């Protein structure tokens, strides 16, 4: 309302967690802060993974949201948005329901896209995904079926997947599982399919020396590999794959069976988002400006996923770059900062700043981790590192930002790079 | 003087000079702040292996001192002290004037014990320094005269080294431009004498692969090489080595003919400041407590090589941790700081931070370069990169400290992480 603007963030993930609570600090008492998720629980997305082999539970990695962010003053609403008017700045909700805003933070993160793959979605076929905690425990059910009647496996990466480090980790962490069981030998075959120009290529033209380090790893796990590919479809528990080489000529189609599968899907917007007209790329992305403002609507920011960034390379296969956790947190303060700034009469100045891609992959006893920026090369950092040291960084992160989620961001929020002073 | 402490800044080095100038702003006009420095000159020494190569030259990395300290209203002394009396406050200069000072801040360096090995020293013999400007451009002369009548070369590190990057880099460039010059192949034997307990060991238990990568490259350029080695001589032109094994016994003996040598030398501190009763380790460096300050004279700090730190690990053939840059930075930081406290009357409470050793080697076209923290395992950083990337970055970290000397520092001075914002 007029005078006690009303903030809504929509989605409670990596990025709308955080902005709920750091917009809620920014504002104060006078304004009120509204955080709107399809889930009523948060999940830290790079532990899916390990759920996904039976490393870990939901338990583990995921926590009801409302207690949290309510005593901070947060409200908390558990219900997707299936319409929103930004004429009228209403937001429909699943159960009809509709909530007015003033700024909209549009945090929604992905659309897993399966239906470019006919018969790739998890509840159609052999093939499954890790992305969230749901597919996580079904890939994992479907990976005890695969220890009761061993055959194929197959794992990897659609045609336009922006996250690739995953399908890695997942390889290699059922590689170790599946030795550990002894019924590794059982096992028929285990391919390893990408949509990447080269194993390493990480949609971000590799990284350290990805590439090497990767091509190694597969082959000691006697995992077999296959750049260039994308599937056409997921049919009679077959995976149809073609590749090409770098001139888009196909070389060669496959026919692979499959017994247990994991392919990380493209991921476009999600459709409430999408829908909203001449506010998103054809994908779905927001298209937003350097103050993580929209470029239709002054009174729309978006962080995360969610937002169109410009590719800077093209592949012989589709393939796009991650945005991940430093950089979407960045983009999360800059809009914070900028509806603030907005709020009392000036434009915000404050930017995302340089564009930048971190992972980090835990095989169990030793973890994988990269830094690259910015984005194209030859780059500033261009960083990869291996070892038990990285595993313990990880359980470390990880501990760290979910007990951030449950007491609170105000905040810088990276000034977990203190260990230096 | 009373209300108007003099505060004295001994070395004009890495540490030294931004001490100087960062002193100067903290303290302002109602302090004198006076340099002193052996050189009339400043010299960034991480290009003195590329001296050595004939690659750079004096002009490329050394610049007189007194007129860019002067404008900021630093007063310049260019003369050694040979003896400092820390009951009266008093330096003895070389040519037999004497400096008071309130406050002193040790950043002498090392000295480089060439003793340790008679026949050693480059004025001795055929085993060369590329640790100073001047060693470096005689060890350049000496190649030059291995080109005109072509032997065995020897490159390396003494026992007690603490500083082996340089031994790398400066081995490769010198194989890399023997082959530019079509006489790489005149060379009888190329070998590599290391303290290291293994290859890329580098005094603090490797770094990334290290190990695995300096080892490929030294066998990549037909480079033999010898571990957990110290040098007991050099005489009549050779070098009289002896190995040991893990458990410190003597597996062989070698006499290695040189026609052209480098070797690293163990550091010491220097004489002036070994010489002052009680402010010493037995290897001469001061020392200090976590603010920085000598641990026996509370007007005393030191800054730089000059302190002491303990040892973490003790090696076959002994070897010592480097002391580098952006660490011997947050010592200055730390001095500056805490000075600027004692003379307001409170007890500066800033330390160093965390111990961490950061080194970049560029071998012409491509660099390599690492992070370690903290000093033992396992780490929060234990980083190696490669690539051509890592050149741009030596260029452009080497050109822009070379202007901050010039032009003063205030300064939280790596602020040259903005490369983030
Ligand atoms: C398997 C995997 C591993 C990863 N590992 C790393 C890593 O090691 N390091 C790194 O920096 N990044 C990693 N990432 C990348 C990245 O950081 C994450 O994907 C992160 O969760 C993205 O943050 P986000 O806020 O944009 O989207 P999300 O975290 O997916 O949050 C989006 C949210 O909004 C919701 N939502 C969607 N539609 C609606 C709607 N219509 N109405 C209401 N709510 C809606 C969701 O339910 C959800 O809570 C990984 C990603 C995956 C999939
Ligand atoms: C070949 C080589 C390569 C290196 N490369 C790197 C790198 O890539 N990255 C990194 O972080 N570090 C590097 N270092 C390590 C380190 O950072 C340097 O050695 C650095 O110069 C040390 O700073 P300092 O102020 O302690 O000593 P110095 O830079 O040696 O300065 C000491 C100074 O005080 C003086 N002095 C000595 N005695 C007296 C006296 N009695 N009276 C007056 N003045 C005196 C000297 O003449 C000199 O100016 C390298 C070192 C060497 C030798
Ligand atoms: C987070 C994004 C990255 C993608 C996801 C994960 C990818 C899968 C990891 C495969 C690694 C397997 O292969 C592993 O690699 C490194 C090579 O650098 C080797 O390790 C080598 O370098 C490391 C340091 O980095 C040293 O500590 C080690 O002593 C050395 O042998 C391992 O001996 C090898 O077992
Ligand atoms: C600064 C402190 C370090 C010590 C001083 C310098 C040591 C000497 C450097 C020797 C390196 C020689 O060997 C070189 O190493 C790397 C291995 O990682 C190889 O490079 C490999 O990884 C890099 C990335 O890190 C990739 O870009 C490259 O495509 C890949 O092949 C090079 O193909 C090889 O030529
Ligand atoms: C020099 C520029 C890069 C700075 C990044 C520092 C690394 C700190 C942890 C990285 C990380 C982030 C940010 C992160 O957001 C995240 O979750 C998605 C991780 O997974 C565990 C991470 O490992
Ligand atoms: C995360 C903790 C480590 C931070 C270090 C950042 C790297 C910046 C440049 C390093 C460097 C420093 C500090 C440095 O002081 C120095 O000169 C001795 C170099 O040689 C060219 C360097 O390459
Ligand atoms: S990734
Ligand atoms: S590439
Ligand atoms: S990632
Ligand atoms: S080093
Ligand atoms: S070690
Ligand atoms: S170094």
């Amino acid at each position: 309302m007029r005078g006690s603007a009303h903030v809504v963030i929509l989605g409670a993930g990596t990025g709308g967690m955080p902005a709920a609570y750091e917009m809620k600090e920014a504002l104060g008492s006078g304004h009120e802060v509204t955080l709107i998720s399809a889930n009523d629980y948060f999940q830290f997305v790079p532990s899916n993974p390990w759920v996904g082999v039976g490393w870990k539970e939901r338990d583990d990695i995921a926590f009801p949201i409302r207690h949290y962010v309510e005593r901070k003053g947060i409200h908390f609403i558990a219900q997707s948005a299936e319409q929103i008017d930004a004429e009228a700045q209403n937001i429909t909700l699943a159960d009809g329901n509709t909530v007015h805003y003033d700024y909209l933070m549009i945090a929604t993160g992905p659309k897993l896209a399966f239906e470019n793959v006919p018969g790739s979605d998890p509840h159609e076929g052999p093939v499954q995904s890790i992305c969230t905690v749901d597919h996580a425990e079904r890939a994992f059910a479907e990976y005890q079926a695969l220890l009761r009647e061993p055959g194929p496996i197959v794992i990897g990466a659609m045609a336009g997947a922006s996250c690739f480090g995953p399908a890695y980790e997942y390889a290699m962490i059922v590689a170790s599982d599946l030795k550990k069981r002894g019924m590794r030998d059982k096992i028929p075959s285990f391919t390893f399919i990408t949509s990447e120009p080269y194993i390493g290529a990480l949609g971000i033209q590799g990284v350290g020396d990805s590439k090497g380090i990767l091509t190694k790893g597969l082959k000691e796990e006697g995992i077999e590999a296959y750049t260039n590919c994308k599937v056409t479809k997921v049919e009679d528990n077959k995976m149809y794959v073609t590749q090409v080489d770098e001139k888009g000529e196909t070389i060669k189609e496959m026919v692979l069976p499959v017994k247990f599968g994991m392919m990380i899907p493209a991921f476009k917007g999600v459709p409430a988002v999408a829908g909203v007209e001449g506010l998103c790329n054809p994908g779905g992305f927001v298209l937003v400006d350097e103050h993580q403002r929209s470029k239709k609507y002054a009174n729309i920011f978006a962080a995360g996923i969610a937002i169109a960034i410009p590719p800077v390379e093209t592949t012989p296969v589709p393939t796009g770059a991650p945005k991940t956790g430093y950089m979407i947190e960045s983009m999360v303060s800059a809009a914070v900062h900028n509806i603030k700034a907005d709020l009392e009469g000036r434009k915000g100045e404050q930017t995302m700043g340089t564009w930048n891609a971190v992972c980090f992959a835990d095989m169990g006893d030793r973890g994988a981790a990269f830094i690259a920026l910015p984005q194209l090369k030859p780059r500033k950092v261009d960083v990869f590192a291996y070892g038990r040291w990285v595993h313990l960084a990880k359980v470390a992160f990880e501990k760290y930002f979910i007990r951030k989620m449950k007491m609170g961001v105000s905040e810088p929020f990276y000034e977990k790079v203190l260990f230096k002073m």
